[PDB]
């Protein structure tokens, strides 16, 4: 009846946001989960980190749905400890069809020449090769299943074009689409399909924070969504000032489910028409 | 419980094929169908023609869905006649939402600079001119109804990239891209998507016709669909063939449905990893 | 001495504008120039057309650099007149290398779900139908002779995204794209490249004129160069509000000279950046 | 009469291979030199590393030219060194106006999800993270000088497509496109351009190796150059195995010189037309 169901999906990043509304959705439609985020502080983060509670809270959410969920506390940079929670979820969920690589941050905002050697680093090393450590962690599991698979790369309108005082930001996004064409060229041929979602502002903890709210309006003293909106909105070719997790998450749905069976290699914006402009 | 509950779709080249498994689609999701086609020969068609039997069994395949459809048989060359057969099916079914640009030929095959004017001609006026008025008769009906909606234009890998021999597909495919972008930019404002679908091959009447086996498959006496198969599979990264309609529909019911209600300007290809290569 | 020495080079459109700059400039570095233009009124321009004086004007120029010109009063749109001009320029200058398929125009500017049939064909014909037409009269010169060569086709900022009010335009430029990708494929075995040059604004008439001004200043009753700058030059990254003939000029001889002899099948932009929006 | 005469061009990996052609052919057309190079081992090198003498050459040719020339011996990944040996050669020779980020490498060759983490570093170091060092650390002077200039990013056309076994270089590769694009709006407003260029398959050392023609004839013993050939070639569309070292340093000096003074945000490909497979 539902539309993965049967099958078991990995989401990094899943406490919150919209690894928590993949987590939701996939499992409305009969799958169950492997749920990890870092459950907390991340260095020069812009915004509230996540807590073990917002994890707690996910697998609830899935545990309502009278499905099953696997939760680590880990983070994508450590790949060794990152296995071996992979490792453990599918040992007793006993398989591995879809890898949605959804854990990311947003830090800082400078002049892309200005940016700070650790602050790039931190960006590398979370956005780029924590999601190719993501993918790595899983893959062996899909391979070994032999029934084909899914993989959803979290990438974001800037993986395919710039904004200002973003490109630490950019350049790790646009690494995230060569990741998702690499993978989708090698693991092809096993029926393993690998595709990118490309969001635009999404109403999430990463964009409703007030140093973002500040950037983008600093005419102003105290600066709220209300007025963060039309800022955000004049990106956009439908006028809507942001996109929600839903909207991610049924992207992630399409491609992880058999109405997708063929589709694969494809960067898919949620942008509200931003890569229009 | 639908996922296009309540809304009515609009459907050129709905005599057969990814047209016919279109409009089934949608009604089984719950739209009412205007669906449209020649049912008739076109000049140097390379395979058999639709006939006015094959629409009206389209429309048998609807109504035991008990859903309502209202045909007619038109050329989309002739925007009046095309104009008047939307305005009279929006006029009995009393809005419309949705709209799928499905239409389209192949012929002949020759060196970009040996096709005859004709029938370069033939193929811009119904791949290229033909979706333009598709559009343009529908959607002043979706303006008017004020609930925003969803266009969808079918290209093909062809719209991205070129294969020998096949140049005024290749240049109309890439127009539709065009039109697609322009569409998308114009009516956004009001809440209007507008989207393209781009498929590898697709196990229809257009390619499976013993002049794609030969255009494919020279070194072969009579060949058939196993002989064709290798050498359409070499152009995939996933190992299969070809896909079939219901994948392309699969794609379009996602793209009509409020699940995509915030993508916008998108080429969506359905290839097996065709545009990886 | 000159980048392309020994060299003859087709150029439609050669009256006035870029095709005029493109013809000197490749005479300036040593080809031989078949220059042809419709000199005479379009359907529906939005501006002053070429008169024969301005193609006498070109051949001048060329002349005075000591190269040898032959110039033809023929409209893209006639093939075998097209073609008659072409053979006639090959049979006295003796070879061919180099098709800038120039030719263009701007018309109009309505919602794309409004424009007229006839004012959508006639962009259609002169720059979709009106390029092919050029290559195809040109390339068996170019194929016959033997030594490769090199084919420039004009595009636009508008064949890879779409401004409002220009959705035909837009059809077009894109489907030149389709043309360019087509033939590079198919020419390519030859030795044969073929790219597009994308420009942004270009301070030539189709530009300079009142209808542009005022449909970019409806705040202004007599609106100028002046009061268009600023707007136009918004939707570049570098301040300026257009580029002029002689940017086009020599992104057409890099591509046209042997420092491109292995560059084919790019969409080159010339736009100030207008494709990082 | 140099096309780049009273200009100054800092270029990274500038020992031997593209980087030396760039310095030369810059040289050749009036530029003055910043020429930096690793000159040493690098873990995992799958061919001979630079060496100081290679370095010490590239001044050699250089100053033939009768033009100036600083050379420097730092690691792309040292930024304090890096920066103190940009500082000090524009200090030596007054300004700055060029940047190519050109050094890289080529490294191992396993599945994606094989290849070990130290060796995705390296190749994220110093193919990612070296170019943003690069570009970083030449900025300041161009930016100071008030007259604009000219920044080329050495991608790939692993930049924008995969090939198997390569994934770690494709995802670098891809990030560079990232730092092209944020650099191209950041710094557009004081009119310094930025670019890149995607090579194929270039005759240097990093394709002329044993390991190389492995990689591309398992079926051989010891293969050569005459047997890695024929597979090159047939990921091109003009019929060549490789362009040269010359050949994008005709596209860099394009994009360095005033002839390209308006093209910005731009991936040029040279590429033999392997992006239109
Ligand atoms: N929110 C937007 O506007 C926007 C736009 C483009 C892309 N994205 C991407 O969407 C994805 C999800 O972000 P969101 O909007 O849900 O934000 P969020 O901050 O609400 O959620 C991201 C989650 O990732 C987790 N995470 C971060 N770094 C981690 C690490 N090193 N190890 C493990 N877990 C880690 C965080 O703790 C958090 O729970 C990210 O890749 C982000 O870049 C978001
Ligand atoms: N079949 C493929 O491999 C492939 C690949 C890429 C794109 N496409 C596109 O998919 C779409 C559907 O084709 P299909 O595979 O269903 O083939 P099909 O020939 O079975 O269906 C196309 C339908 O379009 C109708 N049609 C053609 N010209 C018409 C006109 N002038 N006016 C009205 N109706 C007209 C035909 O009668 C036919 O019923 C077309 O745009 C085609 O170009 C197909
Ligand atoms: N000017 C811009 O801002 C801009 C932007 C994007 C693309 N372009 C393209 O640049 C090219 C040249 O335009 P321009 O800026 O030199 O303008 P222009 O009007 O000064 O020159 C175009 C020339 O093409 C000739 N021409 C038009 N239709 C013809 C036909 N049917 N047969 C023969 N000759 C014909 C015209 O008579 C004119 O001499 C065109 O393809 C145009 O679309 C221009
Ligand atoms: N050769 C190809 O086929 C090919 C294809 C695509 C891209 N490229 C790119 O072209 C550029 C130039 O490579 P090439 O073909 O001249 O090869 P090469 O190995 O002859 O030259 C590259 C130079 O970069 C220098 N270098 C490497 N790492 C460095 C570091 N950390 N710090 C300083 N210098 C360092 C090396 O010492 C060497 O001198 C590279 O970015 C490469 O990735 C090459």
């Amino acid at each position: 009846t539902g539309r993965v169901a049967g099958k078991v999906a990995f989401i990094s990043g899943a406490a919150r946001g919209q690894g928590r509304s993949h987590a939701v959705r996939l499992a409305q439609e009969g799958a169950d989960i492997i749920a990890i985020d870092i459950c907390g502080p991340i260095e020069n983060l812009a915004y509230p980190h996540s807590t073990p509670e917002d994890l707690a809270e996910t697998a609830d959410l899935v545990k309502d749905l009278d499905r099953r969920i696997v939760t680590a506390q880990v983070d994508v940079r450590d790949f060794e400890a990152l296995k071996s929670a992979v490792d453990s979820g599918v040992e007793q969920l006993g398989r591995l069809d879809i890898i949605v690589a959804n854990a990311g941050v947003g830090t800082d905002g400078r002049k892309l020449h200005k940016i700070r050697d650790n602050v790039w680093q931190d960006m590398i090393d979370i956005n780029l090769t924590g999601v190719w450590h993501t993918v790595k962690a899983g893959v062996p599991h899909v391979l070994s299943g032999g029934r084909g698979g899914s993989i959803v790369l979290t990438s974001s309108v800037g993986g395919r074009k710039a904004y200002p005082n973003t490109g630490h930001y950019i350049a790790a996004k646009h690494g995230v689409i060569g990741l998702m064409r690499a993978f989708a060229v090698e693991l092809g041929p096993h029926m393993i399909r690998v595709n990118a979602v490309l969001p635009t502002q999404v109403s999430t903890t990463m964009v409703m924070n007030d140093q973002t709210f500040r950037l983008f309006r600093p005419d102003l003293e105290n600066p709220g969504p209300d007025d963060f909106a039309p800022i955000s909105q004049m990106m956009h070719t439908l006028p809507v000032p942001w996109v929600d997790a839903s909207d991610i998450s049924n992207a992630v749905l399409f491609l992880a489910s058999d109405e997708s069976r063929y589709v694969t290699g494809v960067s898919l914006p949620v942008d509200a028409g931003s890569l229009l402009k």
